[PDB]
């Protein structure tokens, strides 16, 4: 019964397999047949390539016994190599057009998430090429999928020989026929059969994934789309910066480039950017997912006044200036969006571009009190019930689990009604005592929310909510003032408090503003339509943020 | 007596001053005198630039207002502004001229080292421009070295209003009696004169200064060199990895731009880069200070091959993993400089470039055991009395404060003699009970480091040198490779243990090798010269590793 599954990189894991360019190259300039893959495996096991496989000599070495064995090559087959004839040009090309072949990936995915052991193994060489940092973008976003990476320039041994299976089966603690193999060149697979490993060879991904279903049992092809990659807390890198003496903010922080500071909504985490953090980062940014003030790892004082957006915007502002860095882009949700309008505002020059999901910008009203607004729109009363200083806290605080489980579900899950929260008494007055799992999180995921929620409860995160008449009185300051930086707007289809609609007036105060629009789509938007969150942030990302 | 100084930025922190560039382009276009001046100062207070230094409107909605106040100032003036005037254009290129006025900024510095609060208040506005980044990072790096900063658009007042003058004395907690002013604009000086302010009218800096040292009685003009920006510990954002289920390495994070990993020595610190952390992230890098594994923050396991540099690299590819880095540039000094070069042996594809203080790159000997060589230099006698676990770490641990004292000299300042070392029983048998402070560290820094080593002292630190034949054996691997990749070999004229001479075959493993070389410089490289080993590899990296 097998239990683990070894991927070859190149014309497995990667295409177009960095081989068959030297038949194409061959092609492209009339050279003889086999002429370029009879210099590459000169000598066999002696030869040149064997020693930058086995890891003896670096890539910039190998690049002129190469071009010695193609001299040796076209002088005894009575021909001549062109004026121009180079093989580190069709070496950078080959690389530079090699990538991920998604569905192989796929199925090495859900392999793993059956419960599978994942490898891969592979005849590599020790890039030092001034080009070598595209290959390294590319393995580093393969092997993040799989428990082990085995290379032959790293272990000093090379397919086919016997001793890297044997190290192989090592590696995985399996037993041969609990492993199948999969590799696109056939001398490569004998050791493994021999050995009596379930082999398969790959030349279309279609019939080796056919084949690969067929042998482990578990669906591959023509599977429901899935899931973008998710973070790990464990395997997070953690950032811890003091802002002020008593307040210290918590991050995770993913990948190079432009920063990304993200910033979630009410009652929150950074990991409700999971699903977020590393598209974005394989995108080209570098991702600072905040823990907010009042949340998680981050410092939660309990005067009502530190969560005024003036003192939680200049505590973002501290937080660029402690990290050296001048701008960031800011995408808020919840009550992150409203935020992150408001750094927009006061702090332009250090708001790279802004996005928002779900939540508008919505200027204060001048000629009408914070509460007389509030008041003026039914699915706003929650916002009355969480105003008196420990009642939402002592109903929140309760069970944990409840809290998680009856908030986080999908548009079409007997989502929380908002209306008459303060007649009713509470939030969950009208809901049970054990709410099913939504289909949106699994049981360990709002077990990580509770653990969270251990440290510091729900003061902190409600009194976000408690500065109305101290957030009016500083945003009545920006009334003369236009957002004139690139920024976005994200609306959900069934979002019934954050409602479309409440954007519409929007492009009176930000005349440039880009829109994106999310169907089917509740408040818990990055964990609803993750998939489609990440298209838009990402497109917009490209064109407006760099 | 005075205890405060307040620097204006326009004219005085900044030059040349933003304001003077509208007389510049009225004599450049020809245009009447004051033409600019004029319309840029139109209706005063009731004005378009005192809403915009007010902070009620943004530096964009201010431009076309600006650009109809210069046509009704040319229509009075019966004159024609050109076909291509554009305020933008004017505007963008006066801010990219301004920068930092070094000579009053060293003078600010000065007087906040000898207990002085320091403010910058300033006439500015909201910047939303495509090209505000520019200015971001100017404000960003002036900033830290000031206890305040005040901007007119953020607290809504603006000089000369009496308001500002009352606002700034209320948040230095200072009477106006103990506050020097410095501003370029004799209308701004007057309200705190008015005061009973010390105020100082800047036209040039040197009489300025010479005026500001007058009245402080604090030598400003003449001064020695300042040594480079050093760090606070508890003003870093502080990184956290964990690379495998018992490791974990912290990190020191600053700056924005390609990564550079620092490496430290023995027995060091993240700390021993504080004099470069402010100033490479300051010419565009992100720097990841570490603490090595068995230092500070980051774990110290007792196994001696958890200290070999296959595990110490190995764990340095996760760590870039972890928080999705494809590449760094490696620098590394003494240990930390072994490791950089193996870094790229091993590894060159995940090393954009590697650097080294101190350390040469010198082969394994295949023919030699590492004992054998390191018993054939009287220099690294000290390695055999590292050998034996315990005797060391007893004789490092037993004083922390008499082991950094007597470690961290010039080369001046009675360095530790390393020959006989296992003869004479010990580092510390003929050095002083209570060391004598060098002129390299402050009290406060040593207490640093002994804090640090508090938590896990000279176990993990001492294991990096009990892993000589594993060393060996793993390097023996690399002996047909070169170092093809950008490196840069430092050497310093005074190491008496890793001596210039040592480095002198490196070219024949790295052709493409860079050097430079510090005089009158110790082991200690980076507390010992700061200035030149920052302007070395500032210049390095800005050339080769980009
Ligand atoms: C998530 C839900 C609501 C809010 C802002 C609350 C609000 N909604 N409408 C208002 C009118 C005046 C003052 C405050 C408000 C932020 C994030
Ligand atoms: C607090 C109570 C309920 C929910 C789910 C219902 C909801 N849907 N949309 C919202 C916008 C702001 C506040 C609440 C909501 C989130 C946070
Ligand atoms: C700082 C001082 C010494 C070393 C390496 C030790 C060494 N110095 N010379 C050697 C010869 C063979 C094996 C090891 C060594 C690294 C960092
Ligand atoms: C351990 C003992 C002494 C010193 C100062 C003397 C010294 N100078 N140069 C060195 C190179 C490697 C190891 C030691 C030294 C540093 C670390």
């Amino acid at each position: 019964t097998l239990r683990a599954a070894v991927f070859d990189l190149d014309g497995v894991l990667a295409l177009p397999a960095v081989f068959g360019v030297l038949g194409r190259t061959e092609e492209a300039l009339a050279l003889p047949r086999g002429l370029l893959n009879d210099a590459f495996q000169k000598g066999g096991p002696e030869g040149a390539t064997t020693r930058l496989m086995k890891g003896e000599i670096t890539l910039s070495q190998w690049i002129p016994l190469m071009e010695e064995n193609c001299r040796k090559c076209s002088e005894t087959a009575k021909v001549c190599l062109p004026k121009n004839f180079s093989i580190k040009e069709i070496f950078d090309k080959a690389i530079s057009a090699r990538k991920i072949n998604r569905p192989m990936l796929q199925a090495a995915l859900m392999l793993r998430k059956k419960g599978f052991t994942t490898a891969i193994l592979t005849n590599t060489w020790l890039d030092d090429r001034a080009e070598r940092d595209g290959l390294a973008q590319l393995m580093c976003e393969l092997k993040m999928h799989f428990d082990f990476l085995i290379e032959s320039c790293q272990v000093g041994m090379v397919k086919p020989e016997p001793q890297i299976y044997k190290f192989l089966l090592d590696t995985l603690k399996a037993s041969p026929s609990e492993v199948v193999f999969l590799d696109d060149i056939g001398a490569n697979l004998k050791p493994a059969r021999d050995l009596g490993m379930v082999t398969i060879l790959v030349q279309d991904t279609d019939t080796a994934l056919k084949e690969l279903e067929k042998v482990t049992g578990i669906q591959l092809l023509n599977t429901p789309a899935p899931l973008p990659t998710s973070c790990n807390p464990s395997d997070m890198s953690h950032g811890y910066v003091t802002v002020k003496p008593r307040v210290r903010l918590h991050f995770v922080e993913l990948g190079s480039g432009p920063a990304v500071c993200l910033c979630h909504g009410f009652p929150e985490s950074w990991y409700s950017w999971r699903y977020q953090i590393p598209a974005l980062a394989q995108a080209g940014y570098r991702v600072l997912a905040m823990d907010m003030k009042g949340y998680g790892e981050s410092s939660a004082p309990p005067e009502i006044e530190e969560y005024c957006m003036e003192v939680l915007c200049k505590e973002m502002v501290t937080f660029l200036d402690k990290l050296g860095l001048s701008q960031a882009v800011f995408i808020g949700h919840d009550w992150g969006g409203m935020l992150v309008w408001y750094m927009a505002l006061f702090y332009p020059e250090r708001v790279r571009a802004v996005a928002s999901l779900n939540t508008p910008f919505i200027p204060a009203n001048p000629n009408m009190s914070p509460l007389e607004s509030i008041k003026a729109n039914p699915v706003f009363d929650y916002q009355l019930y969480f105003q008196e200083p420990g009642v939402a806290e002592a109903e929140l605080e309760q069970n944990l689990s409840r809290t998680f489980k009856s908030l986080f579900r999908a548009s079409d899950e007997s989502v929380l009604s908002m209306h008459k929260v303060c007649e009713a008494g509470g939030l969950f007055v009208n809901s049970p005592e054990e709410p099913s799992l939504s289909r949106m999180v699994t049981e360990e995921e709002i077990q990580f929310y509770v653990q969270q929620f251990k440290k510091s409860g729900f003061r902190g995160p409600l009194n976000w909510y408690r500065n109305m008449e101290r957030n009016w009185k500083w945003a009545c300051k920006s009334l003369g003032r236009k957002i004139l930086i690139p920024a976005l707007m994200v609306t959900a289809e069934k979002d019934f408090v954050l409602v479309p609609q409440m954007s519409q007036h929007m492009e009176d105060w930000i005349p440039h503003l880009k829109r994106g629009h999310i169907e089917d789509c509740g408040h818990w938007t990055q964990m609803d339509k993750p998939t489609e969150v990440n298209q838009i942030l990402i497109k917009w990302l490209d064109s407006d943020a760099r």
